[PDB]
């Protein structure tokens, strides 16, 4: 069965947690709200350092940035010396979306993690931690 | 810091994972080799019952199993009454592309997997279960 699967049941977690997301922030997907913390984070950061915030390729986070510009979210200046090279800054529309999603998604976070003592939670990381590196 | 955040963390290792699958089976994706896993272990299954193991939605799976048809992989059967409702089989090469995935995503879970001891696996998979009952 796969429910016996770890990584089978580590994908229907993580479609919970996203279906989750995506009814309270139908406007703001995970990898669009990590973007926009590491943004506020590094104002003015290099476009491709946005890549380990997006765990996605430099397409898609090319992607990702054009349509989030489009939408008034963010702004960006090229290098002068090699004008694809850019870097990023939160709109002030941007700031006021990031305001109000972090309290929703961290009660979206709290709604699985919530289920877990400190211990536990800790212990997730460490477990998922050590499956990486 | 995103680092700090388990859910965010949480995707850096099932992208990782995803990543080094589709590296590994460029034409057989998580949710279609899952799929396939059901529709073997359950030949003839209704192909509503086959959300549970594509994590996705009627219209995903309703995509999915289009594709995977037109590719040769399964064969369906619509009911006499509803011929909506639909059951599904796996074709004679169906049934070779999933005998010789299941060890190449063997080997991709083992790659994440091994560097946890047994207890530790099975402690991964108690902390996600108790995340979502």
């Amino acid at each position: 069965a796969l429910r016996n699967k770890a990584f089978h049941q580590l994908r229907q977690l993580f479609q919970q947690h996203t279906a989750r997301w995506q009814h309270e922030l139908p406007d703001l997907t995970k990898p669009q709200y990590a973007v926009m913390r590491a943004i506020a984070d590094k104002p003015g950061i290099e476009q491709v350092a946005l890549i380990e915030a997006a765990v996605s390729t430099k397409a898609t986070l090319a992607e990702m940035l054009a349509r989030m510009e489009n939408r008034g979210l963010v702004r960006r200046e090229h290098d002068a010396a090699d004008k694809r090279r850019r870097f990023v800054w939160l709109t002030a529309e941007g700031e006021k979306v990031l305001a109000a999603a972090i309290p929703i998604g961290d009660s979206v976070d709290e709604e699985f993690l919530g289920r877990l003592s400190a211990e536990e939670q800790e212990l997730f990381m460490q477990l998922v931690r050590k499956m990486m590196n």
